[PDB]
């Protein structure tokens, strides 16, 4: 008599368990589908007098915050305009690096590589002209 | 002559639980199986300028319910055939966001993942192209 | 003499109520193995517009009736074909509780359990498919 | 002198009781391990166009009987070879269901599953193909 | 004499504790059974600026509370709506947690994983969004 | 004087019968002590071609015979060492049943349950494979 | 004597299960090998005039069928041989569409990529040279 | 005294009984263990003229019968060394279905995948290039 | 008067015959938790050349005989180090059948599963790695 | 009358450790939950000359101690700010190798793969930029 | 004259006695419910500088103490708030262990195991997370 | 009388033995628990030359002591630091194995796996790296 | 008495399985870690004169045979080294296959693609350069 | 009951096995990423008068081994500066090989390709100008 009514308990619990998994299971790819991608959709301006970044960055998911930009060598923060709308729309961006400074002189009207840290983890690669 | 009638009024009681166990798990195998499963088989359509999507879903069970579902942005709801049938057929679903709105219209011709709720617990990853 | 006829009166007094006692055993025995089985051999489907649960049932022993039945809130009274006969059979039933209505339409397409209450004390588990 | 003949009647009452308990207990025993176990061994070919099952079902214990089956919408009956005799062999069965015909076409070469109710309170869960 | 008198009180509190016992067992299935499984059905939403939690949550039983909820290490207290109704519908969650502040910022647009303590023993998983 | 004579005899009578159902008791004890044990113990090889069984049992009871042999469908007398000695020691029985012959063929390589019908009227649930 | 019934009772509902639940898992191994899948083999020619696409699929599995066409703009409709043979064969296939009719008259001599949609949840790549 | 004799032979019972399930619980890990399980260790070379198969097939259980093959058509019976030896060995199968005969012409030189339906419940995925 | 030495007669042999019986189930109590538990600590190693079994036991009871081993196939007699110990110890087991006898030589490096019947009426499952 | 008093007696002790169980089972969902999850997020900084590094972890889990770092060829100590906080952080952390040390002169500019491992059985990958 | 006496006398003092042992049996039935049932709801905490337990439990019986309490090793001592009020309530828990002290340091965020020993004869698995 | 006394003693002895059967399981429940469980948390190194290990194994159970060591090929013996105490450190462990020396030397820098047996019946699969 | 006796065997023994299960799970997990890894780390010589075969393999487990090696056209048997020490070792493999005699000639300086066929259930892909 | 307590004991069972698992998981991802990735970073220069090589190699990961080197005529031993540090540097290595020794007198200034056999298993690429 004792093992049957374990036995249900047991079922009863197993199938709960079994549900919540199932639905967090799903939860996971609800999620990660939805988590945010940008990529570069068009060349950028970077402006090299005033250490000012023009870019056109489209995004499918999510709004991301713009934590840290990345060059060749030193990496510095971002001045203003952190945040990124859903969809294509074209942003002004500062960068404020010391060392960068008054060092793109000579490199202008030539092609530069950046990337542009992203806060969901994700992480934006752009090539763009910079101009005086 | 207690412990006899006792014994036996236990074996029965006992027997009829087990009996009752055995059944519920077994109607619980015919639920699970029968509980009904929706995946893509084809490339779908979000209409940029009408926030429509055309899509074709594969159910191999009971009719489901899309109570919801999510976009880049904000979760929206669905508006327009809800009901999803047996079989494969070809749904034609409107969403109702009221901030996503007008977005689409820099990302025609790209390509967009999309998620629908459904009601039992199940959210289906859908690919969709962005037309205008 | 005086002893005697005390001892005779004495042993058919014992044998008589021995003989009722062992037929009242042996009664106990048969009621007891007929008193009645019951329990679910299929998926039952449950339909959440109109509330009405299809479930199919076992008895090899006596008809019972369904006092009552108890579903994810609270106890509801079941008003269509309470009487269970005998076999296998397939049985309709219209479940009426307004607390717990109108919140199933998010569960169609989904699996849900639920309990009957029975007349003879036997409750029966039953796992059932939510449809609209 | 009751007390001894009371005593003597009560002990062949409980030795009487007691066999017949223990009797019909391993004759359970034996009835439930030949109760009837029916297992799937090979894939099942269901035919969407005529609605035949092709199926290969393993019974290892008593013949047991096909009730019905449920199918991704709505529990059917079947029309042949309802009986299903021990050991392994193959089957043809005939499913009839009102709506679902014609709704397989579109599932030609894809992959179903459903499960068959039988007689002896147990439901087998049969993987399948569709096929033209 | 007595031998026989004791046999049947003997048989009688046998049977009223024998049908006690199994009026307690059949009483237990519908006890447990009627606990209600709780567990997400779609990926949730939570705001980093004012940590406000959004989530859907499915429950097939009696209303139960939250107690605690758990995100990273640490477990805080819920403001308001703490009470879960039966069936699928939206919950909006207050989150008060030390800790947690001026932390997500980083974590914007990112998929998260937190676990809510219910008040019946339930633990359910949720996978979320975090957004800004 | 004719009070004391009936109260001697009645006394005298008394112990006798008290002393004989006391050993009747007695001897009870010891018969159903060592009624008979029979148990399969290691893993039973049954030949499907010429439907041979050989399993191993285990007795601690006085040797009892196999009345006969319960199979899936049909139960058949046994043939061949019908006495079961006290102590483990392996046993080689042939089945005859007209039927059974060329089924099992399907089944070499797989697990089969059987049942010994005893003398002393216990049923042996047995696990063996079938190989040809 | 009750719980040694329900062990036995329970450890036979056991195999049962477990028996059932590897021949399904058994028998999904091959119904998901048998569906086949079709893959291009040599080049095909689209005729820009009459929609005539002449193609070469190799299906390595089950009979399957085309349900629909992508092309550069809207999808299609297949008109004739929808149905596909096991192995390597020569398919010729119609396609209708209304506004993408005699677009491809300026793409004559060119290379155009399409993509078939195929019955069990499939997309078959496809490269067409368009001839005049 | 008739409620001790009842007792004892309870008593005893319940050890046979019990002693009986967990030997036949014990024999069904030898019976379960000893079933044999067959996978292919190495790629098979396919004849596309004869439609001879040549399989390497390791075994480490009981000898089996390789009951049918299914192939991309349809399933057809094996006439070749259906007998499987323990160990590792090279079998030689020849497949007897006339309606795929010579559609494998095509194929030559391109791996296929076969599914061996053996008698101990089990399929068996087989990888194997086609050769002519 | 008779009546009194009766009952006192029975009180009396109904006193110890319930001590008996409480003895014997009490002595139960120490001759099952004595009975022996058999299980393996480590992996075991099966020498193909010359058939000797290298593996480590568990012993938490009393000592045990191997009394044969179960093989792929067949059941088999040991030759070496029967007699089990209390408490982990390594054994040495030299294992002898001539039907699959240097079968093994191909199987080198592999994966086994292989039991042993032990004389306490139990079956130990033992996981081995073939090697030279 | 003791059998019923056993049967109710152990039917409470068996519920309350089912009971027991499931309360345990749920307590280690609620446990893996928060165990934690940890992430790189952006290209990292070290120093060459320093040996000073600073790393961005994402932080979803309870705060855990930094055992030590993994470096070329010989694991690394910590020396400073072991604690970890919850979220996104910039962290200054001194690595503390003897060996290592002046060795990553040589490689200022190039890409290099680091590991931190945690406590609680977490090694992550770490990608890095030297710096001087 | 004496017989209807002593019967009498034995028939009043059978009833009362059998009256007591009804009695007494339903006592046991209310003392073993009322016994205390321990169960966890909740994930819990260590600290390992202090070692400072809280956990909750629900407590659907009478009030039990915890006599100690055991760790991963060895048995630990309560030294505070050893008093435990029915309901889920916070308690402060330290253990009074030397040799066992500064062993938590590296499990800081892991998942460890617990068990509680009640006055009453039960103990209680516990799933919890260290922190430091 | 006769029936009523072994009634009661019948009673207290069932309800000493059920209070035994009950304490023995729920001791059962901390002696399980606390039986010991050992998980591997980090890299390992190993060294070639002299054949030290240094590993890093969580202890969240009792202390054990490493019973032995498996290589690829070879078992032996543990040299040092046989004793493992709670929570995690640092292990040096020597292994004896004269075959095993300087054939490792050829595999410095790659990913190799061992196995630790220990003496509560559990194995330990580590992740290892071979250096010089 | 009997039902405590039944529950307590019960018991004993559902402990014993339990441990036979869990010692053969960890013994297969030893066994699998042990079972042996090989790959290729260097290019192949092969020659094509006497069609000798020159490869590098490592080992992480048990010598295994190479059971067959196979070529582009034939399958072939070894003739040397058959045998695979344990570690990084240099092999000398001779190759008998009638039908590719002489025809290696032609690819005397190109690349090609082999394959090995190992006795542990394992095929091994070998890049080699033909030498003349 | 006792099927409580198998649960437990199997729920405990598979806590250790999912925590050995997990934690040999990520092992694997700490070995892997510190196996050692090496690769050429400069050109390198080969002196054909006495075989004597100089390149520069980068090691991001553990040390590793030049077991031998590879020329397009042949392979054979390294006898300079086997052992690599950490890091880059200038490795003076001495070749020797017989076929190719004082043949590159030709090709002195012109480009070639070399090959090194590390000890981890990778392979390496070197373009090298051969100096006189």
């Amino acid at each position: 008599l004792s093992g049957a009514v374990t036995a249900l308990i047991l079922v009863i619990a197993s199938v709960i368990i079994a549900l919540v998994v199932v639905g967090f299971a799903f939860g996971l790819f609800g999620a990660f589908t939805g988590q945010g991608t940008v990529a570069q959709v068009g060349t950028a301006t970077l402006s090299a007098s005033t250490l000012t970044l023009t870019v056109t960055l489209k995004n499918t998911g999510a709004s991301t915050q713009v934590t840290g930009v990345l060059i060749n060598g030193n990496s510095g923060s971002v001045s203003g305009m952190t945040t990124i709308s859903a969809g294509v729309n074209t942003y002004t961006i500062t960068i404020s690096i010391g060392s960068i400074s008054t060092t793109l002189r000579g490199l202008v009207g030539s092609t530069i590589s950046l990337t542009l840290i992203l806060s969901n983890g994700e992480t934006v690669t752009v090539s763009a002209i910079v101009t005086s």
